[PDB]
């Protein structure tokens, strides 16, 4: 699985340990080994919610597989809380964009995972 | 609806009010109202278009629906239209890509529209 | 086609070259005009693979076709390959997604493909 979040808040205002926590709480959210949990920060951003430039965050969750209604309403509830207490982002200003990839579309390690 | 633009212009080459001129365009397009648009630009990018690094963007339009063929033509005359404008960058060096969501694989506010 | 790289390899150690290759490249691998290939690389990110930040990448492969099976491995021996050789990555810190769109889905010069 890879997560990424783009943010507007300061690189400084992410904490130390912030990617090794994504890892840890992704493995165990999505059932996989977190040798195969990609994570990824991008703080200082300009962008916009709802026309305000208050913090905010765009995020994605590529998987193959793990992907579905109840799992991405806990998923979205687990990562608008890790915004919320690391960053200090309003969950009312996080979006997530959810991707079921299938393995032929997929590459590692010189191949695909089909 | 989420609008990002990554490209090669400079920070200081994005005028002031872009964004809120994206999120007040993107939301009468849309049909969706400003609060719920969120835009967000990536300027200083190291990019090349056609082996060119003249000026160019990649960009993404996602919503939960009001996405189709129609509707994308008229999206893209709106956004390239923003893009040469403001940023000076040609239509034909201008790629959007258009993604019809799920409600169900988008989240906010702890929860997804599903 | 798209190709977009984002890594935590710093910017100076991105090798000059590096997008005309990519460029000539996917234009051979994908069999498109290099006129419509543009490439995009983020280094200095803030990512990690497995739990560990070593050098990684995350990347995607966006196309009007060209996207399948077999073809999919090609590219990602190849990307895979020139990543490892210009930027030092190892390939199984590398994950690439591909995209099929849609040409109603991709803008272009005040349109889209369709
Ligand atoms: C970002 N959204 C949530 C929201 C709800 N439905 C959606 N439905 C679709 N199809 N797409 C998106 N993006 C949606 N986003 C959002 C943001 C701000 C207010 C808002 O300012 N509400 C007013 C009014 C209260 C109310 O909405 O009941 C307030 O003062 O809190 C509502 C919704």
């Amino acid at each position: 699985p890879m997560f990424i979040v783009n943010t507007n808040v300061p690189r400084a205002s992410v904490p130390d340990g912030f990617l090794s926590e994504l890892t840890q709480q992704l493995a165990q959210a999505t059932g996989k080994p977190p040798q195969y949990i990609a994570v990824h920060v991008v703080p200082d951003q300009l962008m916009a919610f709802g026309g305000s430039s208050e913090p905010c965050a765009l995020c994605s969750l590529h998987s193959i597989g793990k992907i579905g209604g109840a799992q991405n309403r806990s998923y979205s509830k687990l990562l608008c809380g890790l915004l919320a207490e690391r960053l200090r982002i309003s969950p009312d200003r996080v979006y997530i964009n959810y991707y079921d990839m299938n393995a032929a579309n997929v590459g590692w390690n010189n191949s695909t995972f089909a």
